[PDB]
């Protein structure tokens, strides 16, 4: 059916593609959701490179024609550049060699390939033409600044779409999601000073002590936007780790509450799966699970009428992202999930995560009506919550 959820991919992004992928992450993801049916009831969407005006939305104008543009273009000696970038590989195929030059343009490239993909689905969601939609896209985006590219970030997709819904289709009230494990310092700057989008993040932050190193519960907005910039911010290290119960909970308390009141028109969500386990103490340190991101994923269907998009932003490990997008696709398909185990619906979010919690529910009731109300229950588990609703 054509009323149903898109994806986007495009071999173009790749270093190297290779049947019976050695292979990396996006091709891993695409193969698993083809692999398990998913995508065959899906409608895949054709992407396009985005065009150098529709990252202008976001990024300075000398940013954008320094990454955006083919190097060559500005410059025998093209038979001899064009015969290095490739390098032939023990399969017997052949990629865009990682040792060269090469690397970081193609890579530049690849983003601003992604960057179009997202664009694509994203309106095709908006404007009713598909239900739901996953962009399975590299590199990430959520960490690129107006003027400067970092970590792997050349050109921020997921804001650059937000940018041209409201540019192109009016649409008054975006909700951004961010559930990579890192902050969105890019998004976060993009918005700091609109009320008309509320971003939201969950992060790994530590009291500044973990990558990028932004992002704390005190950075609400500017001017306008005062109040509809949510950094929910975990801190306390890895004593223990977070994981289901207490992201569950921060939904619970944080961000459906304010997701809710803000009352979004469409969903855009930087999906990240660096925080599911398999993630190692520097670069991530939790330990969710991928069946937990289908439920998460489920809560945000209940807004601005399921129109929500997701795109692939960090993650690494291939088992837990390719676990992971097979269960937040399996959701926007309307599926059922496989339940959560008896033990995380029983557990109690630790002490650090509800300190964290309570912290940016503090902040955040000058703000918001829904945290006016009432005594904090952070603390208590879903079964507990559930329970102690009633009667
Ligand atoms: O998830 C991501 N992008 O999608 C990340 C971007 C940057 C990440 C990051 O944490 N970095 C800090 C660690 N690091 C390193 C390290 C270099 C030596 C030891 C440990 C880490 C190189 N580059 C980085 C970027 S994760
Ligand atoms: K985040
Ligand atoms: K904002
Ligand atoms: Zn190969
Ligand atoms: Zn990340």
């Amino acid at each position: 059916p054509r009323f149903t959820t898109g994806l986007v991919y495009d071999t173009l992004m790749l270093k190297h593609q290779c049947t019976c992928g050695h292979a990396g992450r996006i091709q891993s993801i695409w193969s698993r959701l083809q692999e398990t049916g998913l995508r065959g009831k899906c409608e895949c969407i054709r992407g396009r490179k985005a065009t150098l005006e529709e990252l202008q939305t976001v990024h300075s104008e000398a940013h954008t024609l320094l990454y955006g543009t083919n190097p060559l273009n500005r410059q025998k000696k093209l038979l001899g550049s064009l015969a290095s970038v490739f390098v032939r590989l023990p399969c017997g195929g052949v990629g865009v060699d990682s040792d060269t030059i090469w690397n970081e343009v193609h890579s530049a490239g690849a983003a601003r390939l992604a960057v179009g993909c997202v664009v694509e689905l994203v309106f095709k969601v908006a404007t009713g033409e598909l239900k739901n939609g996953f962009a399975v896209v590299r590199p990430p985006g959520h960490h690129a600044e107006e003027s400067t590219p970092m970590g792997f970030c050349y050109f921020n997709s997921v804001a650059v779409a937000a940018k041209l819904l409201q540019q192109r289709l009016s649409v008054s009230k975006i909700l951004i999601v961010d559930w990579d494990v890192h902050h969105g310092n890019g998004t976060q700057q993009a918005f700091y000073s609109d009320p008309s989008v509320l971003y939201m993040s969950l992060h790994r932050y530590d009291d500044g002590n973990f990558f990028p190193g932004s992002g704390a519960p005190d950075e609400v907005g500017t001017g306008p936007g005062v109040g509809f910039n949510v950094n929910m911010a975990f801190t306390g290290g890895l004593d223990p780790p977070m994981g289901d119960a207490e992201y569950l909970a921060a939904f619970r308390t944080v961000v459906m509450p304010i997701a809710s009141e803000f009352a979004p028109d469409v969903v855009l969500v930087s999906s990240g799966f660096d925080a599911v386990e398999g993630h190692p103490t520097p670069l991530g340190g939790y330990n969710l699970s991928a069946r937990c991101f289908g439920y998460l994923t489920k809560q945000l269907m209940g807004l601005a009428g399921g129109r929500i998009v997701l795109a692939l932003e960090g993650g690494h490990d291939l088992t837990a992202i390719c676990d992971a997008s097979e269960a937040c696709v399996s959701a926007l398909l309307g599926n059922e999930l496989d339940p959560l185990p008896e033990k995380v619906l029983q557990q109690r979010p630790n002490a650090n995560a509800v300190r964290s919690m309570e912290k940016v529910m503090e902040i955040h009731s000058k703000y918001w009506r829904c945290l006016q109300r009432t005594t904090s229950t952070a603390g208590r588990s879903l079964i507990e919550a559930q329970t102690c609703e009633n009667e």
